[PDB]
C-alpha cells in the first residue's frame, strides 16, 4: 500500500514549484490524507554537475522543504507524517542532468 | 491499494514523452510490476483552448497511447492491463492552459 515514489522536477538553481508540479502533488496530498497513518521521506536533490557541493546541499533542502511545506499548507497533512533527506549534489540520475534537479516521495515501509 | 492519480504532462501540439516523463513512469511501472492483477485507465487530454476538437481528441488519444507504450515496451507491463481514455480538449485542469495537456493514470476499482 505504499506509494509509487512521486518525481518532482526543479528547474535549474531554483527551489520553486511550478504549476505542473503543484498539480503532480495535489493528487498525492489527496492519496496522504485517506490513508492518515502512513509515513514518508522526501528525497531532495540537485545535480552535482554545476554548483558547489554545500549549495547543491542547501538546494537540496531547500526543493525537500518546499514540497513538504505544499503538502503540509496547501494541502493539509500533517508535518509529523514527512521527513527531509537531502540529498545533496548527485548524478544518481542520468543524464540530461537535469534529471537530478528532483524531489522523490517514497513512502516509510 | 490503488495508485495516487500520475500526471504526465506534454508540450504544445506533442504526444512525445520527455526525459523527466520517461523518469516519471519508470517508478510507476515497478509499482505495477510489484502488484501484478492491478488494471488502470489511461486517461488522455489537450486543452480545448487551442486548436480544433478534432485535432484535440487526436492528441488526446496519442498522448495515452504513448504512456501505454512506454510502460508496454519499455517496463514490461501486460497491455492488457491498461486502457486507454482519450479525454479530447478540455478545460478541466484550469490555467495554465498547458495544464490541459497531459495524461492521467488512475487505478481500475
Amino acid at each position: 500500500a505504499n506509494i509509487a515514489p512521486r518525481t518532482v522536477f526543479f528547474t535549474i538553481g531554483s527551489s520553486e514549484l511550478s504549476p505542473r508540479e503543484e498539480m503532480n502533488l495535489s493528487y498525492l496530498a489527496a492519496k496522504m490524507k485517506e490513508f492518515p497513518d502512513t509515513q514518508y521521506t522526501v528525497y531532495g536533490y540537485a545535480d552535482s554537475a554545476t554548483g558547489t557541493p554545500a549549495f547543491n546541499k542547501e538546494l537540496s533542502q531547500k526543493r525537500a522543504q518546499a514540497v513538504v511545506n505544499a503538502l503540509v499548507k496547501k494541502y493539509g497533512v500533517d508535518s509529523s507524517r514527512l521527513k527531509v533527506d537531502a540529498g545533496g549534489g548527485v548524478d544518481k540520475f542520468g543524464k540530461p542532468i537535469y534529471l537530478n534537479r528532483v524531489v522523490l516521495v517514497e513512502s516509510v515501509k
